[PDB]
């Protein structure tokens, strides 16, 4: 029953199997969904290293039928290489600021509402990724071009077939962030910021951790286009009792000078086992009339096994 | 080349490669199927257990040109727990007709055409399923939540950024089965029923085994809408002769009183090694002038490599 | 972290992870892709054994934000038999002039410009492919069924529940390739041959490799349609010099009697390990004033990781 990489030293295989229920005014959705993921590694020397990584996400929408479900996402493509000055890939990875998110980013389903990532920060292809520790401090950085395309002699996107001369979308930008770890203390901090186009952002955050209790800050922003604004606070904090732990978070975004997210969140996770665990959570939505929609509060339940 | 498994203690890689050939009055269609699988499963005690699992299906359709073939059907999303009193699932899974359907669908290509399964008796998503044993009596079930929807003020679905409330699409419902083996006689007996809105079914079913022969019974009788019945039969026989097993079924259904189908069926299966496999089937179709494409016999070659 | 094949005395995995930055007129494409596959055999005896076969390709095109990528070609799905008379599959698989394209696509990235195969030749479903070796002597074939379609009784395509009969679209063919390895010398020549309805192309080429160096050419000829003829011209040359080996082609087609491609081409390729390398190719496109689009240059650069 043996399973062999075909040419590497050896493949690492992951991802999970997450079922989800979301009840809203009474009404059942399935957000479930698989990931799948490989990572392969060729050590060159003890100071150097090549990195290939796939990962894709796979989800059912039956609506009531035995449908067929072509549904498919390939969340990262790519390959780098690393060692003593860090890592640098190409192809679709993460840009910088999601290990800023991270901070307050904190709950099994719920949070992360009041963040929001542009692009060239975010997970986008067509962009250089960097990362390295240098003692206590944790960098990250990335770089985007802007996508060619072709024209016609007007400048009118075409086939290139029937295309005069090449142009581009100016979807160039580049992101950059720091963590610092304050030694065996519990403490850390950061902060980042991103450029593309007519957006940018800048992130700030603490947190501290001791032993069963965790809590933390995170700020975003900054402007989703020309003349309009987005700014965003997020709190968060999490306790831990023998193989539960317990979440909360508040949340509060404006956008174009409106509140545009409102949330507490609460929820509790039970770990059978590290890759095994079961979960509740309820999202108060706390817009006013916002339509009833946008306005109403969120229970989910759910079961996550890690491959 | 050695493979290991992200965060379980261990993972099962299946599924299979299938080469079909189908033949119409002369005239050839490739069916040919790849089906790749994930299974991983987490001790907790010895009575408790987590699992996770995942299947996709993929083919190709090149009609004569080297074509991009973006063809994939996740057929399995789902995580569960089970133990001492069975295992529960979400996400889509099977329902409860299935292992009844099972007594008589014993063929390699051809069978299984006068047993139709409602989607909450089948295999669908939003659905809790159960299974268990207790003694020689097997149980399973299942629960289908109706799915939540977005409509405008006069109850129209549109997107949820422009929807006034959530309501539903009406698609719950629920299956149960039973099937009891007598010792170790080679005898076993089997009943099921299922319901979804305007839709519901019963299924009974008898089979007996002894040694190099087998053979099964299988009703089916219910509604798939409103004043529209469907009752449908099958026979079938199997025989096992050294690496070979040749079965034959015959099934027969009406649709809103009509004859829907009728299909007497013979093959032969040779298997290599317990995962590899040759076949050749034939299906006369008895249907009169129905046209004379739903009357026309089919003849089906295949190889079959299972992972 | 131990993976287990389900069925299989053992299962394959392979693939990559290539990260490819593509440069025309200064202006940035991601060509980057993933692909894996699965290999399994089951030895039968010590001369006949049954082997299946799958592989997808997995890529992304954010074009400035992070969307959700779903692109999927399923490039290979088989099963097949083979032994002491060699190996025959039916399902999506090589036809068997790739073999001989073979002898001049040397390269990274470019090159194979001049050399077109149709479909049969190439890879394409509803066919049964061949392969053998006779002491110096690889031989390839495969043959090609039309695809059963549904029509109308008028003779016009529609779907099967409307049909009157049964039709095909006339796509049947086949192909045929030798290639003669004349014992220890380096010297090796090849020939082929492809016919699909309108379409037919014949091919012959030779190789020399002695230590460090490497030459090759090739010549196709045949119609892409009625009364339109094709042409193509390559030549090859390779150097390795410890873990880098250098390439350069020359690739010339004509189309309906005029020049469809004229390409001169350089790279260098670094092996840091045998499953991980970089590259860099220039591509001189030498078509005049052809469009501009046409006529571009191409710079190129990679990274790629074989699991
Ligand atoms: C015990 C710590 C409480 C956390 C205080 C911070 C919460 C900030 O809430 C602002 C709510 O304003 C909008 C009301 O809607
Ligand atoms: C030797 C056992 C034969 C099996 C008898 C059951 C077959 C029932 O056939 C009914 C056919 O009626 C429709 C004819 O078309
Ligand atoms: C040193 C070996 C040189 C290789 C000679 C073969 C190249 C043939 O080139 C023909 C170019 O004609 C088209 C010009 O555009």
């Amino acid at each position: 029953s043996t399973v062999y990489s075909a040419k590497g030293t050896s493949l690492e295989v992951g991802g999970r199997a997450e079922a989800r229920l979301s009840l809203k005014d009474g009404k059942a959705q399935d957000n479930s969904r698989v990931r799948l993921n490989f990572l392969g590694k060729a050590e060159i020397n003890d100071s150097l290293y090549g990195v290939g990584f796939y990962e894709g996400e796979f989800t059912t929408n039956d609506q009531g039928k035995n449908a067929s479900n072509n549904s498919l996402d390939n969340r990262y493509t790519y390959a780098g290489i690393g060692g003593t000055y860090g890592e640098v890939t190409y192809g679709k990875n993460d840009g910088a600021l999601g290990v800023i998110t991270d901070f307050t980013d904190i709950m099994s389903y719920h949070g992360n509402t009041a963040a929001e990532k542009i692009a060239v920060a975010d997970r986008v292809d067509n962009m250089l990724a960097y990362k390295g520790q240098f003692g206590d401090l944790g960098v990250k950085a990335s770089y985007r071009f802007a996508d060619r395309n072709a024209v016609d002699a007007m400048g009118n996107v075409v086939t290139e077939t029937n295309a005069a001369k090449y142009s581009d979308n100016g979807e160039d930008g580049y992101s950059l962030s720091a963590i610092y770890t304050f030694g065996d203390t519990g403490f850390n901090v950061g902060a980042g910021y991103a450029d593309q186009d007519d957006q940018n952002e800048y992130m700030l955050a603490a947190s501290y951790r001791m032993e069963n209790l965790y809590f933390a800050g995170l700020f975003t922003d900054g402007e989703l286009a020309k003349d309009v604004d987005y700014t965003g606070y997020e709190l968060a904090a999490g306790y831990k009792l023998g193989q539960a732990a317990f979440t909360a978070t508040y949340n509060n975004a404006e956008t174009a000078k409106k509140t545009s997210a409102d949330n507490f969140a609460i929820d509790a996770t039970y770990y059978f086992k590290p890759n095994f665990r079961s979960y509740i959570s309820y999202q108060f939505n706390l817009l006013d009339s916002a339509s009833k929609v946008a306005s109403e509060d969120e229970l989910a339940i759910g079961l996550r096994y890690d491959f």
